[PDB]
DNA sequence: ATAAAATCACCCGCACAGATTTTTTAAAACGCGCCACGGGATTTTTAAACCGGTATTTAACGGTGTATGAATCCCGTTTTATCTTCCTTTCACTTTCTTTCTCCAGT
């Protein structure tokens, strides 16, 4: 959801993940920013899903 | 696989406190020498003991009114007895490197 509100579409240009992370933290997710970077690089992984 | 909490190396200038490192200086020492000083044997002089006597000067003695010495209670100081420790050391074990002995396929 996060990542939709931004605009982060499939044909436009790329965002740093440290930008993502902070939206995500600030707003959502009351937690720490290294488990939501973690869980981000595996849903980007080839041969994890 | 999602959560909670943590840790370390280096680069660039500048100012200063502390730790080696030369460098200089005053004290201690050695060798040689000479003359200042003290020992020994005469002359000289004077310090103190001794007789007086006199004229003071001190110490022992009897009342008052304190200042302090021994005793008690504490708390910082230094000694002494008492624990743990890292480097030296070998040493039996393990590992790893070097040479040798075959196999052995090919012709």
């Amino acid at each position: 959801y996060a990542m939709n509100v931004l605009g982060n579409d499939w044909n436009k240009a790329y965002k740093k993940s440290a930008r993502v992370v902070g939206d995500v933290i600030g707003k959502y997710h009351p937690h720490g920013d290294s488990a939501v970077y973690d869980t981000i690089v595996r849903m980007a992984q080839p041969f994890s899903l």
